[PDB]
């Protein structure tokens, strides 16, 4: 098998010709060439089974992956691994070969104000799809959005996301959370789980932000430290987004803060679409309850030249204890249908 900067790469015969790309979440991912397909690939090796929280992860990304067909989600083309559980190390998951990541052009390149409306049309198109069946990605972020060539956008890594679950958002003041920080809803640090649509929402508007910018809007240093960027251009909350908060320590604390104002949109983005600030606007709403659904922002004024609800599909069908040995059989099941 060929070798890969001191690691196996055991993709053989149908791939060959690898080359290194970087590291994800997951481990190491090349691209090869397709023998079947005659086009170059990318391949993502995953070695999760040791450990209960990386079997978790690792099935619910390929759960989820396969379960989705978007044209704006990431697909799994193949998977590859060991005719055996016994036999099973590692899994080997092929995708289409993007040219770049959101992260990477974010660093580099400005964007055109129709690269915007498109990239963020993309976005939440494949987000309607997500939300359509009861998910919530729940780390969406630039390096998470990935596009090829012709700027098709794909949103990748399922390996964070969950089932809707309103009734049980509820929980206490600065409570643990896992998603990436710069994009986390001000409510997780007061009171919720992340377990509603809104989280996604306040992501893509981080992104938006970001995109008219090139330099994240809320770039926390640490946990509270979100917080205090968020209300530093938010300013405080209303009277009214307080007393949606009933735990005391999460409104106390907000309570004890000095008054701070608002900082427009428009004095920020100076070059932006006035159309586009109106969006971000709703979308970067501290109460979550008034927070623009993944469908209305599709609908603003800003996406008119795309908009099309007839082109904006759902998915057919809507959507923690296990140890590793039963995740490990579970993922063998699921990638039975590539043998
Ligand atoms: C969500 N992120 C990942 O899956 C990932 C992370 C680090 C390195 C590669 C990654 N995957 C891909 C990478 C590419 N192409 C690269 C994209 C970045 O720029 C170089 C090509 N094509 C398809 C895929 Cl699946």
């Amino acid at each position: 098998p060929e070798m890969v900067r001191g690691q196996v790469f055991d993709v053989g015969p149908r791939y060959t010709n690898l080359s290194y790309i970087g590291e994800g979440a997951y481990g190491m991912v090349c691209s090869a060439y397709d023998n079947l397909n005659k086009v170059r690939v990318a391949i993502k090796k995953i070695s999760p089974f040791e450990h209960q929280t990386y079997c978790q992860r690792t099935l619910r990304e390929i759960k989820i992956l396969l379960r989705f067909r978007h044209e704006n989600i990431i697909g799994i083309n193949d998977i590859i691994r060991a005719p055996t559980i016994e036999q099973m190390k590692d899994v080997y998951i092929v995708q289409d070969l993007m040219e770049t990541d959101l992260y990477k052009l974010l660093k580099t390149q400005h964007l055109s104000n129709d690269h915007i409306c498109y990239f963020l049309y993309q976005i939440l198109r494949g987000l309607k799809y997500i939300h359509s069946a009861n998910v919530l990605h729940r780390d969406l972020k630039p390096s998470n959005l990935l596009l090829n060539t012709t700027c098709d956008l794909k949103i990748c890594d399922f390996g964070l996301a969950r089932v809707a679950d309103p009734d049980h958002d509820h929980t206490g003041f600065l409570t643990e959370y896992v998603a990436t920080r710069w994009y986390r809803a001000p409510e997780i640090m007061l009171n919720s789980k992340g377990y509603t649509k809104s989280i996604d929402i306040w992501s893509v508007g981080c992104i938006l932000a970001e995109m008219l910018s090139n330099r994240p809007i809320f770039p926390g240093k640490h946990y509270l430290d979100q917080l205090n960027h968020i209300l530093g251009i938010l300013g405080s909350p209303s009277q009214e987004d307080l007393n949606c908060i009933i735990n005391l320590k999460a409104r106390n604390y907000l309570l004890s803060l000095p008054h701070k104002n608002k900082v427009p949109w428009n004095r920020l983005f100076p070059n932006a679409d006035s159309k586009a600030l109106d969006l971000l606007d709703k979308m970067l709403t501290f109460n979550p309850h008034k927070r623009i659904e993944v469908e209305q922002a599709l609908a603003h004024p800003y996406l008119e030249q795309y908009y099309d609800p007839s082109d904006e599909p759902i998915a057919e069908a809507p959507f923690d204890d296990l140890p590793k040995e039963k995740l490990k059989e579970l993922i063998f099941e699921e990638t039975a249908r590539f043998q």
